[PDB]
């Protein structure tokens, strides 16, 4: 059950989502104090799934739009809840908001990164469920969208982390390979700086992976690995050639 303060925030929040025309400026009197108590609740390093999930119960029976416009509130750095469920590794809490059924996965934070790109940015090697929750990411959203300022996908964050399990889920869900940045680097050439030869191995195993594009300076994967001085790498990329 809500807390009495919250409540009724919620209820002047439901009551302006409900009416015939639903409109509801994020920026209300009612909108923000939701906000304030549900970053609160939901969102700290320290915040438990077991207080979240009385919070949603609460949302839940007044309705499904508020349900929806809750779960899925971004903060003044463009953070959602699961943003910093995901990037805290509070699992609990990211199967619990996935689990409603109603979260934007692709929806980019201020720095331009979705929940799906922090969770391949973050993953725990050692973590089976946080794989569980990186796979529920992919299966709700675009594993090849590109962050708003950066250009980089999922796949490039992964492997600029030496995330390699994290690498190999991706493809599988059908991460492309050749995509480019805002700088027009690929994730070969991030594999190729980063110098971790089963990732470059397993791109390059990849049906369709191209050797020979270029970034803005007319840079390949094969010039980035020689000037990092990884030389077994740009051996690899040689024998590709």
């Amino acid at each position: 059950e809500l807390n009495p303060r919250l409540r009724e925030a919620c209820i002047a929040l439901n009551q302006q989502l409900n009416r015939p025309r639903g409109v509801t400026s994020r920026d209300g009197n009612a909108a923000r104090l939701v906000a304030q108590e549900w970053f609160r609740v939901s969102s700290q390093k320290r915040s438990q799934a077991e207080s979240v999930a009385g919070v949603l119960r609460g949302v839940k029976s007044l309705g499904p739009e508020l349900l929806a416009y809750v779960v899925n509130l971004a903060d003044g750095n463009g953070n959602t809840a699961l943003h910093y469920s995901v990037s805290h590794g509070n699992l609990a809490i990211s199967s619990l908001l996935l689990d409603t059924g109603v979260c934007d996965v692709n929806h980019q934070n201020r720095a331009g990164y979705s929940a799906l790109m922090l969770a391949a940015l973050t993953s725990v090697g050692q973590e089976e469920e946080d794989m569980a929750v990186a796979q529920r990411l992919f299966s709700m959203g675009d594993v090849n969208a590109k962050a708003s300022q950066t250009g980089q996908t999922a796949l490039m964050l992964a492997i600029s982390h030496g995330h390699q399990d994290m690498v190999a889920a991706l493809l599988e869900c059908g991460a492309d390979v050749n995509v480019q940045d805002a700088d027009g680097a690929t994730a070969l050439m991030c594999a190729s700086e980063y110098g971790r030869l089963d990732t470059v191995q397993l791109l390059l195993a990849q049906p369709g992976c191209d050797l020979t594009i270029l970034d803005n300076e007319g840079t390949s994967a094969l010039a980035i690995a020689l000037e990092a001085e990884q030389d077994e790498v740009a051996a690899l990329l040689h024998a590709h050639l």
